[PDB]
């Protein structure tokens, strides 16, 4: 898969961002997708998942604050990020679910989110 993230930036605590992930091919239509984040001294962790049916789930720390969605026609996955806190500072990536362990996974450059206090 080919993946290009955008929308990150510097934001103030309490603010909002909308991240986009444009995917080549039909991955958005064919596979469950997720948004991941990698904090300074950590590994990539799944924070939001969207399943083929349109069902979603979230890690507890972002539930109610972040919303994952997709547009099949635009081959894009979105992460609406509200109620941002400094602890959300991280590099954000989108990918097929399982990409942290599955063979031949490919990652984009990610998009950096920095939340100031
Ligand atoms: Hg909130």
């Amino acid at each position: 898969v080919q993946l290009v993230e955008s929308g990150g930036g510097l934001v103030q605590a309490g603010g909002s961002l909308r991240l986009s992930c444009v995917v080549s091919g039909s991955a958005v239509s064919d596979y469950a997708m997720g948004w991941y984040r990698q904090a300074p001294g950590k590994q990539r962790e799944l924070v939001a998942a969207i399943y083929n049916s349109g069902r979603t789930n979230y890690v507890d720390s972002v539930k109610g604050r972040f919303t994952i969605s997709k547009d099949n026609a635009k081959k894009t996955v979105y992460l609406q990020m509200n109620c941002l806190k400094p602890e959300d500072t991280a590099d954000y990536f989108c990918n097929l679910l399982g990409a942290t362990t599955m063979s031949n996974a490919v990652w984009g450059q990610g998009t950096q989110v920095t939340v100031s206090s």
